[PDB]
This record gives structure tokens, C-alpha cells and sequence, in this order.
DNA sequence: TTTTTTTGGTGGTGGTTGTTGTGGTGGTGGTGGT
């Protein structure tokens, strides 16, 4: 049901061109993004469409992967020597900048100059091609009037991205869409936003926005949270799960790495994204924050179901999807669980079990002969002799695909590197966080139809305007702490933005 | 104040980094594995 103006887009992209497209909030920018995959991946190969975003959870929004991921180039910090030296030893990343015809990329605000150039370099270097990218079809989506690439505060409002080499000569052509889908029901707060977007904010806007302080509904819709940092969020996201009903389970991370200044450790362990201390309950809201195969990615959302170890999960996965499922079959694995350990493996202390929560039998529940859930009483039985084995959460993930896959999510390990490639920290734990509550740079591109916000450390230019722009409707908006100081837009963006009609 | 991540050969400034190689479609490495 795509616009005149969304269509066009798509269709000038099957022309070749490489465009970079934008547009205010909610414009319609990556709900367009997805479709024009699709036939890209017809015109170019299923496997030959490079999907990518800024962050995780943005790129996960289009069905795609982050540039960094994609490109195997770790953090990317280095000279492009060295980072396409990188590149050049994994196979899996040296075939795919060799094979790909198309490079989309979403939120491109956040990706900083020296990002592109060097990115430049490994195509033109990779592919043995001097055109702009390699000959690689661009297609690059954003806001440059919403956030900056991450930096700390020398003398960086990073260069953006339109400052860069590689744009300058790469980008042929821009498209801006304009009309706003997101807050299409309030056309004051559209305009407020717009205006907000620009860093003209007046008196009568700031009335309105401080009249939105008001509390939400306490209906049993649970909001999203959105807060500047990530203490801010971890306080949100503990603070939901504690009202949730249900025993906690604790997951406690092994931590390493061969530096001998304990603090120095630490400092490097606050940025690994797992937590030290994973709480979950039956019902907690996770996001996955590791990439583990093609469709279970940073970002990817789902719920905890319950907490089982594998072998009572294999039987719960083969009792879901069953053609009518004996209940014998359950039987033959609990009471001889050395034929369960076969049939999963064909495919391939003191603490007391709790009983599963009634609701992860529901899916057989929606005449008593088949009344009869024995399955029930027997699946209780087979996840009561995992006493001593280790139980992991049970998830449902939903990917951008609109799939459903359900997880038993097992540790990972997370390490980083030195100017080379020596870990100085490693960690061992899920590679999940709760997600009710999001940071506003993780937030860019969600829409969130009931939000809180709290402002109160805002810092960077664009950063208030991007969260309140997450909303659908004002009735499921609340924003604490709003103070106009802290909007003004980037001059750099605002010019750049001049030569766009 | 905030984001970004890692198998194999089209590296060798390292095995303390291989249950990540119980490898070999690599050689400007050798405190690793056969
Ligand atoms: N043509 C359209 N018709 C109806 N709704 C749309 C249309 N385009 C976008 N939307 C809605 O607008 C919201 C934001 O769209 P999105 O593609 O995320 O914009 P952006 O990526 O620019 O923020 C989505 O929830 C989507 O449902
Ligand atoms: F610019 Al967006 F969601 F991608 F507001
Ligand atoms: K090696
Ligand atoms: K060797
Ligand atoms: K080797
Ligand atoms: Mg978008």
C-alpha cells in the first residue's frame, strides 16, 4: 500500500542509481526500505543484497545486520590498511564484499566520516575497482537532523557522513520524503515535532510538550521506556521486571581476561552489553544482543516463556509442532532418559526445580478423550529429573520476517581486542538484556505507541527530538524533564540540508 | 553520558588464541596441533 512517493523510490533504485533518501520522522523510510530488498535481492541474487544499519535494533527493523557485522570489521577503529587486512584473512566477509551488487544502509546519521571513507577504501581495494564504492550499489537511508555518530566531547560532532570523501563522489542523488506517517493522528504534534526537528522550538510548543507530564494509563499495556544512558535504562527495565509476577532466576556471567588492574577490567566489561547480573522471570522482555545465525541478531525481541534444560526442551519443542503426539513418546523419554539423549542427539544441585508455569501449556489447550493432558503431568516429571542440570530461559523471538522462532537461548562468550587482535577481556554469559526500556540511540527508528521519556540527560543535538518522534499518538506519550537548551539542531545539518528542495 | 565484534588461507608484528583449527584451498611465525 506504498505511496507515489514511496514507489518512486523503490523504482529509481531498480534503475541503478545510488541514492541516499530521507526525511523526517515516521516518513516511511524503512517500511519502503524493506520492500525495495526484495526486488533488489531479484535483480542482484538472494544472497548478493547487503542489509545493514547503524545499530542493532535498526537493522534488525529492515531484516539486515549492522554495517560493522556485515563488513567483519570489528569495531572498525583502525587505518583502513589495517582494517581491510582484517577483512581480507575471514573468508565469510572477503567473499561477501566480493559478491554483493547492493550496500543498504539504514540510520546512516549515526555512521561517522571516517566509517565511509574507510569502507571506501576495502571495496575499491577488494574488488580490484576504482568506481566509488567498488562498482557496489549504494542505497543509503537517515536523518541527519536526528543523532550524531557516538563520540565522547574533544571537538567531535563527528564529521558527519555528507563531509565525507566517499559520499561526495559516491552519492548521485537524494530524495526527501516528507509526508509523516508515525503521528499522522495529531497534526499539532506533527508540526511541533517537524519544527522540533529543525531547533525552532517556540513558547506555545513548550507549553504543549510540558502539558504531557501527566501519567499514563495504568491499563494493562506495557510502555516503553526511553532514557538518554544506559544506567537511566538498567534502573527502567529492573524496575518493570520486579512488578512481574514469578521467581527469579539468576544468571551470574564469568568474567576474564589478562590485566592485572582489576578496575581497568571492569572499565572494559561495561561495555560488553551483557550484564554481570542477568535477571529474567517467565513473561521478562529480552532482546537477543549476539549474532548467532542468519535470522536471531542484535535486537531481535522476544519474551521469556520459561526456564528448561535441553533435554526437557527437545521434548517440549517435538510435543509443540506434533502430529497428534502420543503421549507414549513423552513417556519412553521420562522414564529411560538415556533414549531422549539418542533421539535429541540423532537431530544434532540443591536447589529445587520449580514446576513450569501453566501457561507454556497452553498452545494444546485452545469429549474427554483428548481432554486427557496426562502430557501435562508427564512433562512435569521430565523437567523435575533436570534437578542438577542447567536450565536456560525459553524465548520467542520475533525477527523482522514477521517469524516466531522459539530459542533455548545457551551462553556465549564475548572478548575484545588490542591495537591488534590480543583479547584483553573476555566475558562468558546469555547473550540477552531486558528490553521494555531502550536507550534512545538503540530507539531510532521504533515506532512505540506508548512511551515514556525522560529527558533528563540529554545531551547531544537531535537526541529529545528523536525520542518523542518514537510516538504514535500524544494520549500514549509521556516526557519528563523537557528543557529546549538541550534541542538546538547542528548547523552543519542545516545547511546541508539547503541544497535539498 | 552514547554504537560498533570475531572463521579459515588471498597474515605471522601470536598460540597465553584455537573444545575457535582433535586444520592444511597459507609460509615475511613456531612457546600450538600431528
Ligand atoms: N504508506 C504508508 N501507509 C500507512 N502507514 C505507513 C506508510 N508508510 C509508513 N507508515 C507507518 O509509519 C510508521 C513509521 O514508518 P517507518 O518506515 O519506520 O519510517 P522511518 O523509518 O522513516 O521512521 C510505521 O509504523 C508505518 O506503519
Ligand atoms: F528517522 Al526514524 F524511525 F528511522 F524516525
Ligand atoms: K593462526
Ligand atoms: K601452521
Ligand atoms: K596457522
Ligand atoms: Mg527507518
Amino acid at each position: 500500500c506504498l505511496s507515489k512517493e514511496q514507489e518512486s523510490i523503490i523504482k529509481l533504485a531498480e534503475n541503478g542509481h545510488n541514492i541516499f533518501y530521507t526525511g523526517s520522522a515516521g516518513t516511511g523510510k524503512s517500511i519502503l526500505l524493506r520492500e525495495m530488498i526484495k526486488v533488489l535481492k531479484g535483480i542482484y541474487g538472494r544472497e548478493n543484497v547487503a542489509v545493514t544499519a547503524s545499530t542493532g535494533l535498526a537493522a534488525c527493523n529492515i531484516g539486515g545486520i549492522t554495517i560493522h557485522s556485515f563488513a567483519g570489521i570489528g569495531l572498525g577503529k583502525g587505518d583502513a590498511d589495517k582494517l581491510y587486512k582484517k577483512v581480507r584473512r575471514s573468508r565469510k566477509h572477503l567473499r561477501r564484499w566480493e559478491n554483493i551488487g547492493a550496500l543498504v544502509v539504514d540510520e546512516i546519521s549515526m555512521l561517522d566520516a571516517e566509517l565511509l571513507d574507510k569502507l571506501d577504501f576495502i571495496a575499491r581495494k577488494i574488488r580490484k575497482n576504482h568506481q566509488p564504492f567498488g562498482g557496489i550499489q549504494l542505497i543509503f537511508c537517515g536523518d541527519f537532523f536526528q543523532l550524531p555518530p557516538v563520540s565522547k566531547d574533544p571537538n567531535r560532532p563527528t564529521k558527519f557522513a555528507f563531509e565525507s570523501k566517499a559520499w561526495k563522489e559516491g552519492v548521485k542523488m537524494t530524495i526527501m520524503l516528507q509526508k509523516v506517517f508515525r503521528q499522522r493522528g495529531d497534526v499539532k504534534f506533527i508540526d511541533m515535532l517537524n519544527r522540533m526537528r529543525l531547533g525552532n522550538i517556540d513558547d506555545e510548543t513548550e507549553r504543549e510538550f510540558k502539558k504531557l507530564s501527566r501519567p499514563l494509563p495504568d491499563d494493562e499495556i506495557i510502555p516503553a521506556e526511553l532514557y538518554s544512558t544506559r544506567m537511566e535504562v538498567e534502573r527502567a527495565n529492573n524496575s518493570r521486571l520486579s512488578k512481574l509476577p514469578g521467581q527469579v532466576h539468576i544468571f551470574n556471567a564469568i568474567d576474564g581476561g589478562a590485566l592485572e588492574d582489576e578496575e581497568l577490567k571492569e572499565r572494559l566489561l561495561q561495555n560488553f552489553l551483557a550484564p554481570k547480573e542477568l535477571h529474567l522471570k517467565v513473561g521478562a522482555q529480552v532482546m537477543m544482543v549476539k549474532n548467532l545465525d542468519a535470522t536471531l541478531v542484535n535486537g531481535s525481541l522476544g519474551k521469556v516463556i520459561e526456564f528448561m534444560d535441553p533435554e526437557t526442551y527437545f521434548c517440549y519443542e517435538a510435543l509443540t509442532n506434533d502430529p497428534s503426539m502420543p503421549p507414549e513418546k513423552l513417556e519412553t523419554w521420562a522414564e529411560n532418559p538415556s533414549k531422549l539423549k539418542a533421539a535429541m542427539e540423532r537431530e544434532q544441585i540443591g536447589e529445587p526445580v520449580s514446576p513450569l508455569d501453566s501457561s507454556v501449556f497452553d498452545f494444546m489447550k485452545r469429549v474427554v478423550l483428548e481432554n486427557i493432558k496426562r502430557k501435562e503431568q508427564l512433562m512435569q516429571t521430565i523437567h523435575q529429573n533436570s534437578a542438577g542440570k542447567r536450565r536456560l530461559p525459553l524465548v520467542r523471538f520475533k525477527a523482522s520476517d514477521m517469524s516466531t522462532r522459539m530459542v533455548l537461548v545457551e551462553p556465549e562468550d564475548w572478548a575484545i581486542e588490542d591495537e591488534n587482535e590480543k583479547p584483553l577481556v573476555s566475558r562468558v554469559q546469555l547473550p540477552l538484556m531486558l528490553a521494555w526500556s531502550l536507550s534512545i540511540h538503540k530507539s531510532q527508528g521504533q515506532t512505540l505507541p506508548k512511551v515514556k521519556v525522560d529527558l533528563r540527560r540529554v545531551f547531544e543535538k537531535g537526541q529529545a527530538y528523536v525520542a518523542l518522534s518514537r510516538a504514535v499518538s500524544r494520549e500514549g506519550l509521556q516526557v519528563l524533564n523537557f528543557d529546549r537548551t538541550r534541542i538546538k539542531a547542528h548547523q552543519k545539518v542545516i545547511d546541508f540540508y539547503l541544497t535539498l528542495s
